[PDB]
Order: C-alpha cells, then structure tokens, then sequence
C-alpha cells in the first residue's frame, strides 16, 4: 500500500520591521486564492531567522493555529539555483535572493523529506512577500 502523499504545503514569507498579521495574512490569502488554496489547506509558515524578532509572523502563526519555522540563512542559501524572483534588498541584507521562495522551499523538503516545488514566483507588496511551495509528490 503506496499512500502517495502527506500532500504538503508551505508559506515562505520575507517582510520589512513592523509589518502586521494583519497585512501578512490579507497578502496570504490573495496569494493562496491565486492558486487556489485555501488558508485551511496551509501545513506551516516559513521565514529566514535573525535577530529582529517579527511579532507579526508570530502573530500570524497563533491566528492560523500553524507553526512558523525561522531557517538558518545558510540553509535557504542552498536553494538560490531553484528560486524563481532573485532580488536585491534580499540578496544584499539576508544573502538569499528571495526570502520567501527559499523558505517556502527549504521548509516543504525539511518537513516532507522530499523535492519540493514552488507553485510560482512570490507574491510581494511594499511590505512582505509571500511564496508556496508543495510536495513534487
């Protein structure tokens, strides 16, 4: 019996100081409605770990009732051959090219133990980007 898949799918956000959950979570939900999914449907939140503390991703993670997981800067760095929006203000402050995409990837193999794939480039705003990742299978 072959059960196919813990069908996974994973948030990758990066956001400037101060953004809300408020904002994340509007910039979430347009960005799963894109590819129709669904809040409900979201294993987990990702992002770069640092010092600055994101009360807003925290805040996010405890509204959606889902954990957030903060990636070692060295281990999204890995993944800058698979990203699809290799940027600037990322590259130069985190040096991973897309905060999001890395994240969303980084933490859907962590957790799934197997390739993962985006669904597309991020979604950003002025604020925060948001990208998905799932399970290659």
């Amino acid at each position: 019996m072959p059960l196919p898949i813990p069908s996974l799918l994973i948030a990758g956000i990066g956001s400037r100081r101060g953004c809300s959950a408020e904002h994340l979570r509007a910039l979430l939900e347009r960005t799963l409605g894109e590819h129709g999914r669904s809040l409900a449907e979201l294993d987990a939140l990702a992002s770069i770990d640092g010092k600055r503390d994101e009360p807003g991703l925290r805040q996010l993670a405890t509204l959606l009732e889902r954990p957030v997981h903060f990636l070692a800067p060295a281990v999204l760095h890995d993944y800058e051959p698979r990203l699809l929006s290799p940027s600037a203000v990322a590259l130069r402050e985190t040096g991973c090219s897309s905060v999001a995409e890395a994240a969303a990837l980084a933490l859907a193999e962590r957790l799934g133990g197997g390739r993962a794939d985006l669904l597309g480039a991020k979604r950003s705003d002025d604020r925060a980007s948001i990208a998905l990742a799932r399970l290659l299978t």
